């Protein structure tokens, strides 16, 4: 039994968003907006990213509408808020049976003149395997007309070649085109020179080649240290001219510092999220950034008295999903060594569990430091990240050893993910792929060099539609047509649960 | 439950500030803190995180398999906080082991790490106020038994109630550390009681006794970043005082403030091992230590040996889940309430011990009002459980400002608010509301002077004797000691030394 969320007692102030710019005066507009904006701007990321390291993205429509409305009207200041993308489409199916589309077009409503961001997997859109280059402009298309207006655009290995369609599309459909660069190893670290600070660099220059309007800094770790975050914001700010936009993660408890690092090197936005759903692996709070800049030459614009009257909600609607909580969390300097994302890290440990390894989880992420190592150094990401994850689940789940794999591996039978990281069916790794090992992986299936998208079987959606149609009980939307394209068993069997127990979005948690 | 992992260390053999102060003594300890470039760590693990966390119930088996480890992984330590605080009290009345047998193990564990304690001034580790040869022979037995470092500080920020106690540390061949309570917020001028200036005037003084180190408490963590960068700065051109900043990771803000305070040249810091560390404990060492990694100052320490304790530290934390707090997020509402953790939790479990929890919102905005309405005091133990006791009160019978101010001659506000009042805790700056006080005593003595002057006299020999008749053998200095700050307390863990015997060699 719990009472009813505390509801907030706002001071409201009129202003006008970047979503009123960006919906007057379009992408560029809101682009000056920023570069012109002398304060830090926020990010909001409760909606998507806090919940999705925090509470395995559980967090349902229904309680975000109790309070959509209250940040909509009471934290005008915001960028933007994170609200879709990442698990959350793929989680809402499967698990909390509502549609992630649906979610989308309540919370548009809800919240007129917030700018709503989506994290976008570039080739696979908010999938982990490669669609072919069309379904991912219609996905984008939908996505845009149904009310995403930021569109951060990643790579799991950092390949410009897998964002340039998405960038594309993006512009193309009068939205915010947020080009990614993923953050891994240490630029101040010399013993480490593949992702040196020239890296970095090289690749903003080529990202700003593109029409993307936001360059993003995306430490999906936490690995970008305080002094190495001032050193890469201001050598990008002075490769480049569009505005910053630093997402990091305070697993390791130096968010806040790497933020204020950043804010002194002149970054535009930073991602934040409420303190009540804010820490551990999830991102730095809101209130403590800006309390942290408070009376620095650079203030974080957001009103913090809204923003911790919000709180008290998250906070009340939080202990609805105790049962979806990781447990005691400490500041990690570990995400250090195994650069492990928070997701990976959670999804890693309940694998071993039932696999029947958890006593030994030390040793599970001394593998994935090794099996790291072992692939050449690769960006760990989604779906990256999963790759690395497997093959270190399988090489302590059979007792191997570095030489067992590259002696008498040719007999072994590799995890599929890993199989299919090898084949190029991800993109190409930094570097490429070791080759002695790469001929072990994969003993004779094709292997492709090029754009994965480029090798992908057409898909017309006309056709597509018509057996939808024929598969559900009645026309789908486009929408629909994308989601099934997407995820199709996943989509039949959430329409499956809808027959069978209608609506239960509309369940209170 | 599973062994704890043992950590496997990198061992390096250096000279530490224990053997400087073994060797050379106090002074010369202050100028290896002046001459050290690195910002050194205090780590309060021992004493002040399990304080914050688990409600000081931290037991000295499970501090034993780790103390060694501790003393020669992490010989860069300034020193360990491990005794003091509610640690005195908790160990006897919870835990029913001596915190002088703590201090003794740990002592033959630790030989090379410098022992830092908590000392409340005119209390030694109780709440009331002793006469001064009973705190001078506490500090005598206390450095005698181990102790290094006395972290001296007074609940109202009032030097007189610290000078007997400083020099006593100092006649006993210790290090001083004399302690500004931190309150208020420097940079706000609609707040400027607690100015930057009040804060310099009392370094001054500080520094004119003979205090070795100039420690500055942030009892709430109500120190903002550059707040702790400007107010570092002004005390570092303010006295010659090596700098010793203690902070609370409440808001989320503790890395932050120690790397302003850093950038201040602050030379010590306080931090917590990272499996007992943020929320409302102290910012983790090992995240203070990749914080300042490539910056002009580093945080001395081994990090990959500190990493290796973090693990043991990890897993005996869960022995201790009945104690535990729950969720913990950042909270920037104690900006607003400046409640330190412990009278957060003490009052919260009051609270619902009298059935008041659902409004625990409007129980922390009436603490609010009633620090400013007594005359936005300094919060900490013991003062701030006034403060907690009083907002409970008007809350619980349903008083306002006005209720206290027009009818409030005739409730009967609680004994602690009246000692106060009394001037029982000290002087507070700028003194008593006249109307509060005497609508609050309503009939009884008021001092204005140190309380320990009207203090009782003791005299050891005859408590010596009492207590050997109540107990069955002669006591030692320590016990009598004991006897004395917490009479009924240490009788009843001597009846139960006397039936369950020492409990304290049990696994948690
Ligand atoms: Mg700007
Ligand atoms: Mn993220
Ligand atoms: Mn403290």
């Amino acid at each position: 039994h719990f009472e009813e969320p505390r509801q907030p007692l706002l001071n409201l102030e009129k202003k006008k968003t970047a979503k009123n710019i960006l919906d007057e005066q379009g992408a560029d507009a809101v682009v000056d907006y920023v570069k012109n904006t002398k304060e830090v701007l926020l990010t909001d990321t409760t909606l998507r990213d806090a919940h999705q390291s925090l509470l395995a993205t559980r967090l349902r429509l229904q309680d975000m509408k109790g309070i959509a409305q209250a940040i909509d009207q009471g934290l005008p200041e915001l960028f933007s808020a994170e609200m879709w993308g990442g698990a959350t489409f793929d989680v809402a199916y499967r698990f909390l049976n509502e549609s992630p589309w649906y979610r989308l077009r309540k919370l548009r409503k809800l919240m007129p003149n917030t700018m709503f961001q989506m994290l976008f997997r570039g080739s696979n859109a908010v999938g982990y395997q490669n669609y072919p280059d069309n379904v991912i402009e219609e996905f984008i298309r939908v996505a845009a007309h149904e009310g995403i207006d930021v569109f951060r655009i990643f790579d799991s290995l950092n390949w410009l070649p897998q964002m340039e369609k998405s960038i594309q599309a993006v512009r193309d459909n009068g939205k915010i085109a947020e080009a990614t660069i993923c953050y891994t190893g240490d630029i101040l670290d010399p013993s480490r020179p593949k992702y040196n600070i020239q890296y970095y660099k090289d690749l903003a220059k080529e990202l700003e080649a593109t029409g993307a309007h936001i360059l993003a800094v995306k430490d999906m770790a936490g690995l970008l240290k305080p002094q190495a975050a001032y050193r890469l914001i201001s050598e990008l700010k002075d490769t480049v001219d569009l505005p910053i936009h630093l997402h990091t993660h305070d697993t390791s408890g130096n968010g806040i510092i790497t933020y204020s690092g950043a804010t002194q090197a002149g970054v535009d936005i930073i991602d934040v999220a409420t303190a009540s759903l804010a820490g551990g692996t999830s991102q730095p709070s809101m209130q403590s950034i800006y309390y942290a800049l408070e009376h620095g030459p650079r203030h974080a614009s957001i009103n913090v008295k809204n923003a911790e009257q919000i709180d008290h909600y998250w906070e009340d609607v939080r202990k609805y999903y105790a049962p979806f909580e990781a447990g005691i969390t400490s500041p990690q300097t570990e995400v250090y060594m195994h650069e492990m994302p928070g997701g990976q890290y959670t999804n890693l440990k309940s694998q071993a569990a039932a696999v029947g390894l958890g006593h030994r989880f030390d040793e599970i992420k001394q593998m994935y430091r090794k099996v790291n190592m072992m692939f050449g150094d690769i960006i760990k990401v989604t779906p990256s990240s999963k790759v690395v994850g497997d093959m270190a689940l399988f090489m302590i789940q059979n007792d191997l050893t570095e030489e067992d794999v590259y002696a008498r591996g040719n007999e072994l039978n590799f995890p599929e993910s890993v199989v299919s990281f090898f084949r190029g069916d991800l993109g190409q790794p930094v570097g490429g792929f070791p080759e002695k090992l790469q001929k072990i992986i994969v003993k004779d299936k094709a292997v492709i060099t090029d754009r994965p998208g480029l090798h992908a079987e057409k898909v017309d959606f006309e056709t597509v539609k018509a057996d939808l149609e024929q598969k559900i009980g009645y026309e789908p939307g486009d929408h629909e047509v994308i989601s099934y394209i997407m995820y199709p068993q996943v989509f039949l069997d959430y329409q499956k649960m809808q027959r069978e127990f209608g609506a239960v979005t509309l369940l209170d948690t």
